[PDB]
């Protein structure tokens, strides 16, 4: 026989382009999630950090209230 | 004979592997659409709990800036 043999060949050639195409989505994706995953890692931090600033000023006012209601009742 | 079989043989041999290396191609894109989507989400609602966390800040400031501007006034209003 001989046009499978060009058949075989062209699988071979099809086989070559699916296993290359595999390793790339592969590592591709798997880049993707890594970068991603670092964003929401980073996300986390910066909420922490807002999160203590946010309680910090909040506390402020609690203060300031309590000084004020203070102040007023130095002549209630 | 010549060796017409033998070749019919690797042939479907050939298609099967093909067929199995795009079903692995199927089922890894099907996966990372499935991470990368819960990824992006977990993004987002993170992002919208930073922009909250940016409206209470403010809000805490403008209430201080309020609370400041009363007990400067009422003191005020009082060394007369």
């Amino acid at each position: 026989k001989d046009e499978k043999d060009h058949l075989i060949e062209r699988l071979y050639r099809e086989i070559s382009g699916l296993k290359a195409q595999l390793e790339n989505m592969k590592t591709e994706s798997q880049r993707v999630v890594l970068q991603l995953k670092g964003h929401v890692s980073e996300l986390e931090a910066d909420l922490a950090e807002q999160q203590h600033l946010r309680q910090q000023a909040a506390d402020d006012c609690e203060f300031l209230r309590a000084e004020l209601d203070e102040l007023r009742r130095q002549r209630e």
